[PDB]
């Protein structure tokens, strides 16, 4: 068998897992949308089965033999090329399936399953003393993970792990390790706090109160349908829907969908969210069909993904430019806005708030939400800190970036799911999404020409096709932080979103 | 390995298929009603895989080992058991499975789809010389894969094969046989055509123009809702949307979907469309959970299904008791109702007229179209007629039937998909399913009490309830033959269904 031959079988094999793998994309859509009330436990049943499944094909030895074969062969040697990238990840997959012990994968499983569920009612409740045990036991298996990822050799290409967390972290953002972000967000805790402080000093508004009139719910998303047509989403390859937790889902080539949540009584949640769950969908719908099921068409990143959710929640959407271009339109669809100034909505819209919960903060805030996440994973894992001694390391490091408090556990340390999920190593990529969104951006700029002009006229193609021929379409050629010098000139940094921020604040907040 | 551990591993290697072909349910249902215009490719490839997959865990060998194991057990004596209930259809299952050469398998799924999508252009073209080639390659395999499966011996228990077709029959209807229908249907066709001649020469109506006056799709919507819910559809447990072709799906317990098209301008298709897929709906409603994945939890014949969507949309749907309860709600809703009287609106959704079109039929012109098509079907898989001259034997049969013949073959021969599609015994089943539906309702009278007072005041729960306790909470324990006897005393037969058409008839056509 030559190499050639055994690269065929692998990605038939491969290709053929991705597609089984899509019903069960097409399930987790229904299950949040069409899906009937009394039908629940079967879907979860259905879930399980095709998990059992996906475990078998993703563990099959003649994936071993397979990738034997290949491996140092010339069809790899060049790392740029399709091949090279396929079996990159093929690789370190099948490596990581195979190396926990069966008894682990179950023992996390079910520990995360029963976290998950007391927490839903337990943090309504401010219960942490009964919550304690439950995430105790979830970190430690995730602990044990941690240490059996970390003794694999890591992929060949990338920089080692330095330490536990990095074995971690590197499963959601690929080559990316703690002495990263170290510096990364060293360097942007600074400038917030700076602008935190000057935003705090400048006693100018904004006008949030206009955002909490009414804005029926219908003309939303007849509202947001414009929006999604005009920025360039393909609505005959998808379609909006609305749930109760917003999010985006990619089933295959042509089939990639959105779903929001709309407020009767508040602006930003369905407008915003839609644009944001927009962005995820620009990038799936950009990835090259002809790579589908292989991780040259599978997008890089959670960073990444994220980078293009802010793109176009944010940088385009909470834009002077973008309500230059359709102010006016709300005006004409919303009885709320007959009153209202186009300098208003836009400030009203990037309100800065220091408040303690993550998922409602400004993009000024948000991000020192994740510093403290991040600071405490990291404690956690380099063994300095308990679970038990969390509520007064997360109130003192709440107190010391955004200079506010938590009174009580149920808005304070037990405000995400995440840690009862046992998603560690996962936070630090929402912001990543933040920088690299920035940073591409500035680039687009730089190479397009300033898009405040082409957007105030609804011009956003370019931009879009811009995203394609320089991330989207690039797939998992690249690790994130390679995409991004390439892509820019240089390696990720905090400099363009605290550039962007301290010129769009410093207009706003006088 | 005793046989109770081979029947253990086999229920739960069997429920696991199962579960993973119902993602493929869920797919069939969102292809039809959600998915985007530009899905349609990857629906298909993800359908062909989940099909491979399929294939392989139904020919496992693993099942031949469990069943050999199991069969001649003490488990097994009792055919009335769940065991025996079960392995005789996996084993029927498996043999079946296993006795197609893959060869033979490939070439006939492509000719059936060649000739469907060639059958899409050509009948609107009336291009019968272009599709023959295509039926006559479809038929050929159908007629080789009749013989393979005809030298299989029968399941124990059974009537023996009496001939070719029987084995192809045997697949849609297991059980039932040419020789039991070739009585069943002359039967039927003898008194049909009398009670035909009689509506012909009575000099009544009826006002079908009352039914092609306007009638507003979303009004049809909210009716067929309160239709839908007073009927029993237990609508937390499914739902319903708008589609091209009605169909009802079942996706596993609780979650049983009914899809339908309204007419603006034609009230009965989408009322009577929605009545006859909540009847399939009330059927896997009502088969019992705890066998779910199972032969004793399925159900058990396309006649039996059929038994029961055409119980809701005609003995229950187009009763004088239904409209006596539901007309004044419907001039409540519909403007071109106002000045329409309960006995021209009653007389109307009966109307009864010799027509080309089955798919178009009365209730009393139906299954003569079947007649036809069931004696075409027999003079080709015995050999004494030919593909080419089947348009000639379709207008002799179709004039000797039901008094008119078509001119030319797109609303003639070429009318139906089935046959390109490749569903050779197939359509008795329609028939059988009226001649089931009114001899189940007969029995129900008999031991219920009339039903039509019951009716007229919205009572439908009992004769629910009792369609559940004699039908479908018997799974596919009992074939159809012996279900219809057990449930009403005596062996399917055409006469409560003529003495239903003859009551009903005699007083709307005098
Ligand atoms: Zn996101
Ligand atoms: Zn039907």
């Amino acid at each position: 068998m030559t190499p050639e031959a055994a690269y065929q079988n692998l990605l038939e094999f491969q290709r053929e897992t991705a597609y089984l793998a899509s019903l069960g994309a097409l399930a987790a859509w229904d299950q949040r949308t069409m899906i009937p009330k009394k039908g629940h436990e079967h879907r979860a049943r259905q879930m399980a089965a095709l998990a059992r499944l996906l475990h078998q094909r993703m563990t099959d030895p003649r994936i071993g033999e397979w990738l034997e074969k290949v491996e140092g062969s010339p069809l790899v040697q060049d790392p740029l090329s399709d091949a090279a990238v396929n079996v990159r990840e093929w690789r370190q997959a099948y490596e990581r399936a195979r190396a926990i012990p069966e008894r682990l994968a179950v023992e996390l499983a079910q520990a995360e399953s029963e976290a998950e569920s007391f927490w839903e009612e337990a943090r309504p409740r401010d219960d942490w003393r009964g919550f304690l045990p439950y995430l105790k036991r979830v970190y430690a298996l995730t602990k044990e993970k941690a240490e059996v990822l970390f003794a694999l050799p890591p992929a060949p290409g990338d920089p080692p792990y330095g330490e536990l967390y990095d074995a971690l972290l590197d499963g959601y953002e690929p080559g990316m390790r703690a002495r990263e972000l170290l510096p990364l967000f060293a360097e942007l805790k600074e400038g917030l706090k700076g602008l935190l402080d000057r935003i705090l000093g400048s006693g100018k508004r904004p006008d949030t109160s206009i955002l909490h009139r009414p804005y029926p719910v219908e003309a939303q998303r007849r509202f947001a349908l414009e929006l999604l047509s005009a920025c360039g989403y393909d609505l005959e390859a998808g379609r909006l829907d609305p749930t109760a937790h917003p999010f985006e889902i990619a089933i295959g080539p042509g089939d990639v969908r959105i779903t929001t949540r709309y407020y009767e009584d508040f602006f930003n949640a369905g407008i915003f969210g839609t644009l944001h769950e927009m962005g995820h969908a620009l990038y799936e719908q950009g990835l090259p069909k002809e790579h589908w099921g292989t991780p040259r068409g599978d997008a890089v990143s959670l960073g990444v993904h994220e980078s293009q959710s802010r793109t176009w929640e944010n940088l385009v959407g909470r834009s002077l430019g973008f309500w230059e271009r359709f102010f006016p339109r709300a005006r004409e669809v919303f009885a709320s806005l007959g009153d209202v100034s186009l300098e208003d909505f836009h400030f009203a819209v990037n309100a800065v708030e220091p408040s303690l919960i993550r998922v409602e903060a400004d993009e000024v805030t948000y991000n020192l939400h994740i510093l403290v996440r991040l600071e405490l994973e990291l404690a956690l894992f380099r063994g300095e800190l308990s679970p038990e001694d969390l509520p007064e390391a997360w109130a003192e490091k709440y107190r010391d970036h955004l200079g506010v408090a938590p009174k009580d556990y149920k808005d304070g340390v037990m405000q995400d799911v995440h840690w009862a999920g046992g998603l560690f190593g996962y936070f630090p990529t929402y912001t990543l999404g933040n920088l690299y969104a920035a940073q591409f951006f500035q680039k687009a700029e730089a190479e397009l020409g300033p898009l405040e002009p082409r957007f105030a006229r609804g011009e956003f193609q370019p931009f879009l096709d811009w995203t394609r021929a320089r991330i989207h379409a690039e797939g998992s050629r690249f690790r994130p932080r390679v995409l991004v010098e390439r892509v820019t000139g240089e390696a990720p940094s905090a400099r363009p979103f605290l550039a962007y921020l301290e010129k769009k604040y410093a207009a706003l907040y006088g």
